[PDB]
């Protein structure tokens, strides 16, 4: 609907069904969500946890190669340009196969990529098996009048990767995902506490319906500095828009004994 | 109602209002919630932060006497050890009034302190002056057939504080509180994830009605390691008494370099 009338940011968040290593079935998916949200006047698409290739570590490790990765890298860096639209993707890392982890990556709307962050804490032994965990803590930058962040999947449900970004001064951390099995307390108790504990908005973006054996939870949302979902989707396929508005954990923790006692 | 037949753990937490600077009227309030939560065959008590002062930092460091917490303190031994029933009471640390923090100590059934602990996280002005921070981790303890953790109030704000006591083996942690000011997203949004964040027990003991220019919010519950309530108290007195039953986040948390990121 009309946007506001200030400066205000408009984000939207694609929760779809990838097939499993159809890369040109799951890129148009992606192309076609963000000329809807561009549409819309959304100025940033985030889309989901390795939805390129589908969510298929073990499959990923074995048949997709590090060509085939950078193929999808560049159609997506065109999607963001030829959509005009700001797009974070989340795809195997640029490395050979035994070598690269899971990424995501931020790209402006002129297609330029601005950010490049690797899960660092991976989920599960086929995660384990097909990819490096990332060593660096989570970029922040300025975007859109804020700062924002980029962490994926189960890293969000660590309090430690949502601090670590605060503490960059991160104001807005967006979270491709891949969340199956009916697992309501992340986005139902972990978000709305990361959020909270940080005074801080998150926007979780998640596949959904059946893919590569398992059926994902879809349950998307942005949650606003209260906690509160700013929108939400539900188990199908959906695209979520969201205008996002304009106690001091982040100054009072004791960070330097806090360090020492984990 | 009747125990649990196995080897069970059944704990109670003292919801009240305190009068400022009135021990002999407050720690009469803890000594019938001791021989109330006994007679329904609790082993262990919960009570607030400084109940046994009331809830008013400015106060305490005006006009109470290291003397005179230590008359309180022996007071609450003697309750634990009198009503046979273990003991979670806060009051000042036990130095002079410009040395001393707010701390909570656990005394066993048979009146022996087995821990005590500063609280490390003050909130706001008042606190910060008339308080000393503590410098200490949580301490973690065997007892009842679990591990058991103190912290304090603001301290379970902070995912940091909680990480700390069950990365040392907590399993129950407790939590004497002050929370005024209808601050719903405590124990509606924070503890929930601090439960199931660790896979750990919380119970958090607040409080409630007017006190020190204050009124406070009630809320008292126990939140189990799923993030759901094993009992909850509202915003009147009460005893609540809660039968405990019996993602690996704590393994798996990349804790060497979460601590370069904070």
């Amino acid at each position: 609907g009309l946007v506001p009338r200030g400066s205000h940011m408009r984000i939207a968040l694609m929760q779809h069904t990838a097939r499993p290593l159809d890369p040109q079935h799951n890129l148009d998916l992606i192309d076609d969500a963000a000329a809807r949200a561009s549409e819309q006047g959304a100025q940033l698409l985030l889309t989901p946890q390795l939805f390129g290739f589908g969510y298929v570590p073990s499959q990923i490790c074995a048949q997709v190669s590090a060509e085939q990765v950078d193929a999808a890298r560049s159609r997506l860096r065109g999607i963001a340009r030829d959509r005009g639209i700001a797009l974070v993707w989340s795809l195997p890392g640029p490395e050979g196969p035994e070598q690269r982890g899971i990424t995501a990556e931020l790209a402006d709307e002129h297609g330029e990529v601005l950010a490049s962050y690797q899960k660092v804490q991976l989920y599960g032994p086929e995660e384990k098996a097909a990819f490096v965990p990332g060593e660096q803590p989570p970029p922040v930058l300025s975007w859109g009048g804020r700062q924002l962040s980029l962490l994926v999947a189960y890293d969000v449900e660590f309090p430690e990767m949502v601090r670590a970004a605060a503490a960059r001064g991160a104001q807005l951390v967006l979270v491709p995902t891949a969340l199956a099995g009916d697992e309501t307390s992340v986005p139902g108790i972990l978000l709305p506490a990361r959020a909270v504990e940080n005074g801080i908005t998150l926007a979780y973006a998640n596949h959904c319906g059946p893919e590569g054996g398992l059926v994902f939870d879809g349950g998307s949302v942005v949650v606003g500095p209260a906690g509160q979902p700013l929108g939400e989707l539900g188990v199908e396929p959906g695209l979520l828009v969201v205008d996002l508005p304009d106690a001091d954990y982040l100054q009072d923790r004791r960070a330097e004994l806090h360090r020492n006692w984990l």
